[PDB]
C-alpha cells in the first residue's frame, strides 16, 4: 500500500507481544524509516514511537491545542481531546485525519493535519493545521467522526468515516486538496439497521481487487462494560455493496465478526489494517478486564483464508 508503507518487513515474523506505553483509543500506524508510529485519541491527538514494534513509549502530541476553527463546529469543549485520528503518506506529505465533537453528539467535525515527516528529530517537522474537512450538525443524519482514508486501485482518494445516526458514510476527496469537492455526493455504505444505530470506526483496504470495509460494532468507552466488536465485509467496488461470509448486506446488519473479545480483553474495537508483502496487520484497543478497564494498544498478525476472507491468527 503506497499510502500505508511499510518497507521491507515480514508482519507474521514478527514479535507481537507489546511493552512499554500501552494505553490506547482509536489507534493507528505508521511507519517511517526505522521507526514506528502510533496517533491516538486523547489530548490535541496522543503519539507514540517505537524502533522494532514491540516497545513502546510516549512521543508528545501533534497539536499543542485545539485549532480556532473547532468552536464554528462544536460547543466550547472544556476538553482538548482530539478523536480517533487516521494517516496515511501522500506525496511526501503525511495526512493526519482527525475528529472533534462532544460525546453523544454529532455536533462533529473532522479536520486535517499535514506534515512533511513523522521524526521530530527532522528540521522539516511540523504539524500544520490545515482546516475542516466535512463536518455534521445536529440537523444532519451522519456523525463527521471516525475518518479513514483509502486510494482505490485507480488511484482515485476516497474517505469513509461515521459512527451512529445512519451508519458509515463515503465520499470521493480530490487529489490537489485531498478534501472533497464542494459538490463531491455522500455515500452512505453500511448500518446496523438498528436504533441506535451502533456502528463506527471504519477502515477500507483493498486486497485483489475487493474492497474490505472493517468497522466496529456496538459500544465503546465502558471499561469492563464496553461491548465493542470488530466486523468486516466486501465488495467488488468501493462503493459497495459490502456484504459479509453470509451474502448479506453491511447496509442492514451485514457484518462478518473478526473479534468479539473475551473476559481478559474486553470489547475490542476501532481497528487499522496495514500490509507488507503477503503479510498484514490488525490494531485496535481493548479495554484491560485486569486493569481497571483501561483501554489498551492492541497489534496482532492478520491472515486470510483460501476464499479471501480476514482471519485473526490463534
Ligand atoms: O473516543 C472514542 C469515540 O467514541 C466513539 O463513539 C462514541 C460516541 O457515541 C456515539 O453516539 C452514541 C449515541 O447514539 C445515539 O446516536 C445518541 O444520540 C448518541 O448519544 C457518538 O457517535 C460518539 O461520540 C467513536 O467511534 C470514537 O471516535
Ligand atoms: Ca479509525
Amino acid at each position: 500500500v503506497h499510502f500505508h508503507p511499510f518497507g521491507g518487513v515480514n508482519f507474521y515474523e514478527m514479535d507481537w507481544s507489546l511493552k512499554g506505553d500501552l494505553w490506547a483509543h482509536d489507534p493507528v500506524i505508521a511507519k517511517e524509516g526505522s521507526r514506528w508510529y502510533v496517533f491516538h485519541t486523547g489530548s490535541g491527538i496522543q503519539i507514540k514511537t517505537s524502533e522494532d514494534g514491540v516497545h513502546w513509549e510516549n512521543m508528545g502530541w501533534v497539536f499543542p491545542s485545539l485549532p480556532d476553527w473547532y468552536k464554528q463546529y462544536v460547543p466550547e469543549k472544556d476538553e482538548d481531546h482530539l478523536w480517533a485520528p487516521d494517516i496515511c503518506f501522500y506525496n511526501g506529505i503525511y495526512y493526519l485525519y482527525y475528529s472533534v465533537s462532544t460525546f453523544g453528539k454529532n455536533t462533529s467535525v473532522i479536520g486535517l493535519a499535514t506534515n512533511q515527516t513523522l521524526d521530530p528529530r527532522d528540521p522539516d517537522y511540523e504539524w500544520k493545521d490545515m482546516g475542516p474537512v466535512i463536518h455534521s450538525t445536529a440537523s444532519d443524519n451522519y456523525n463527521a467522526i471516525d475518518p479513514n482514508v483509502v486510494f482505490d486501485q485507480e488511484g482515485q482518494p476516497w474517505l469513509s468515516f461515521g459512527s451512529f445516526w445512519s451508519g458509515i458514510q463515503l465520499i470521493q476527496l480530490d487529489t490537489e486538496t485531498m478534501k472533497p469537492a464542494a459538490q463531491a455526493e455522500l455515500l452512505t455504505i453500511a448500518s446496523r439497521g438498528e436504533e441506535p444505530n451502533a456502528i463506527a470506526a471504519p477502515f477500507i483496504v483493498c486486497r485483489n481487487g475487493y474492497y474490505y470495509l472493517f468497522v466496529s460494532f456496538d459500544f465503546c468507552c465502558r471499561g469492563i462494560e464496553s461491548t465493542y466488536k470488530i466486523a468486516v465485509g466486501r465488495s467488488k467496488d468501493i462503493t459497495g455493496p459490502y456484504v459479509d461470509k453470509n451474502g448479506v448486506s453491511m447496509m442492514q446488519g451485514g457484518g462478518t465478526i473478526l473479534d468479539e473479545g473475551n473476559d481478559r480483553w474486553i470489547g475490542p474495537g476501532h481497528c487499522a489494517v496495514y500490509f507488507s508483502g503477503v503479510s498484514a496487520i490488525l490494531v485496535n484497543h481493548a479495554y484491560d478486564a485486569l486493569k481497571n478497564g483501561e483501554p489498551t494498544l492492541q497489534i496482532r498478525p492478520l491472515y486470510w483464508d483460501d476464499e479471501g476472507w480476514p482471519y485473526l491468527s490463534v
